[PDB]
């Protein structure tokens, strides 16, 4: 499914649309592909359009990053386990907001530091407002690893490889826990890229590989 | 936004689709229509075409029920204070997975349970495989509350009574949590639906009311 | 270490202590016994008195029900691998408020589910109020398995088993999380128990064994 | 209560202990002081010594630094709604281990960057390893805010406010959060303590007051 999936995504960067708009009609809980994909929540994806996939086809998860976490797992479990997937594609992209600020400063201006407060606002182009209270939940915005870059900055290495060491987190994380079974008659397997919003075109990211340090 | 989103969603359950599935070009970061959609991952859902959204005009959030849980709020968050959305739709849907299964049997399962691993396999047709061994993390499954149905049965009354309960508990969790903000100038709104799946129209889920049980 | 404070244990249920009150002057942080114990928050425990500990000698763990969740795991990681211990001590008790209720009573009662709400009261003895609001966090009570016997009950063999169930299931996740060295030359190894709170003595858990249901 | 208590650390701080360390004998789940106590895990606290509690009479809470996040609200939940305390008291400690790294350096080391492992060995004094894999959980380590000090560095002014404003964010959580009263008939009440662990003596923390930048 991958392969062709790629396929389809360089018909789709190159002005070539894949995936069908209307409503298919009565279908199945499971995913008919045996697909899962985790993407980040950022508008500028499409992640049925952008892989060719047909509605029906493949579980979607998405979340600010893409980001492999507690729930992405969660997700991921019953994809499997209960509705029959067994392979998993990861879609980061470049221009991620994750790559724009660092947990400590959102959570220092939703507690109410006045500094951080008008940093987020200089940082984001928006006024920001803190909340004026702690909060225990959510207890990490998972931020990519690193100081910060301008939101939505064009391309560059060094975000590149920021954004790589993250999808190669959530490799390790899913090929490492205990309720995912990535090797046997069970078995799950994955592949993790980075999508170019401005390009349309996915980028595989290699594995094993350094994971954000 | 959200009611001209349902008048595309009336075409789409009526058969004509409003999504453009090509690639949109370069785009900004901040969603254009400043809204932010929580759906179930389901691969029956495409959450840009059953609104008709075009690419770039929304977050999509997408997860096992589409719950309100630690991550949506996480995403919430950025979207909101970050990436200047002010605007949220759930999007709950009929035939849900979250509807046929308890967090206990599923944990028992996979901890390797022998009758949980055996009714898990009654319960989804497939061959599940429990894990043999504990796990802390997801901590919750967050299974809809009430007793199991049939895997992706048909519609009821009583499922989706149980399907809105949720939905409403996800509202009370937006618009009581400390870093969101509901009320005020910086305020984000939300309404909530249930998506059925076979006919392609989403009902919106009354709010006020109860919570589950 | 361990069976020299089941011996200290012995004394404590026989009427004998062997903890140290007083202040002990300045001592460093690693924990001079290399020793972490989780147990429960009961009042009726204390951890340093009922294992005969000194004050300085292990890192003492303490969460509603003793349960290994993401927090324990947490304390362990770092006491572990920042701080020097390599044994674990799990301590259950009798008469666990954890055997006396189920998330979802609770989660519906804080809610404001109005039956929920009288129910808890009735269970309790006092005047439960609900919240009246949802809440993403906690995400789960962790509640023993099982249905709830009353509160404060007397020990039963069906009780005593539905601790120790949960005491291997927090086995099972400290000896397969992937941040705990459970093998090897870095390796921590862990033993579990029930502490009588009305005969003052510890039994052990077996391990491997069955962990819920 | 908490006054007494103070009385009881003044003592404690002197050299004169007031906990009686054997077993109580036969005691009622409900903490007798309604009272629940959080605080860090580090060895030299014995929570029931420093306060001159008595077995029985206060829930005892405790994970790496006192933190409250999302088991420590669990906690609290139970010990209120369901085992009637009232009153809780934090306490924070000097020469604590959260103010010694950084989540980020940590999770690295353990998902098996090089750099990482070899700089937590140098920060730490012993031989840490890596696990080499990555987790989703825990998510977060919680260390307080701010650039690392050795590890069991005698005090100073900078790392008692890093201390405290991790404390006033405690009691903003606690003070905001959905599901603990802190208002009207049913409220609990909080306060805020750094316990100094070679004098023995706890000074109070001011509130409300910065929460960590
Ligand atoms: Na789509
Ligand atoms: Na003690
Ligand atoms: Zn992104
Ligand atoms: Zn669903
Ligand atoms: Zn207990
Ligand atoms: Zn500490």
């Amino acid at each position: 499914n991958t392969d062709a999936l790629l396929e389809n995504n360089r018909l789709y960067a190159g002005g070539q649309a894949t995936h069908r708009p209307g409503h298919p009609g009565m279908q199945p809980i499971q995913p008919s592909r045996r697909v899962a994909v985790v993407a980040c929540m950022d508008a500028r994806l499409d992640v049925e359009d952008l892989l060719g996939l047909q509605t029906g086809e493949a579980h979607i998860i998405r979340n600010a990053g893409g980001v492999i976490n507690e729930d992405a797992i969660r997700c991921l479990i019953i994809s499997h386990h209960l509705l029959n997937t067994h392979e998993i594609i990861l879609v980061h992209h470049t221009r991620c907001g994750m790559l724009a600020f660092t947990d400590d400063l959102l959570r220092a201006g939703l507690e109410g530091d006045a500094a951080a407060e008008k940093l987020i606002g200089q940082a984001t182009g928006r006024a920001f407002v803190s909340a004026g209270k702690a909060s225990a939940s959510p207890a990490a915005f998972q931020a990519f690893r690193g100081p910060p870059e301008p939101l939505d900055a064009p391309r560059s290495d060094a975000s590149t490889e920021r954004i790589a060491a993250d999808v190669r987190r959530g490799l390790s994380i899913i090929l490492n826990h205990p309720w995912l079974p990535t090797a046997g008659p069970d078995a799950i397997t994955v592949r993790g890229f980075i999508y170019d919003v401005d390009t349309g075109r996915l980028e595989e990211v290699s594995y094993p590989g350094p994971m954000g340090g």
